[PDB]
C-alpha cells in the first residue's frame, strides 16, 4: 500500500 | 471511461 503502480487513483485506465 | 487521470489501473496511490 502506498505509491507506485497498481490500482487506486492517478494516471492510467479507468474512470474520469 | 477510458484513459487519463482519475481512478483505475496504472500509476498513482493505492494498492500494489
Amino acid at each position: 500500500v502506498g505509491a507506485x503502480a497498481x490500482v487506486x487513483w492517478x494516471w492510467x485506465w479507468x474512470w474520469x
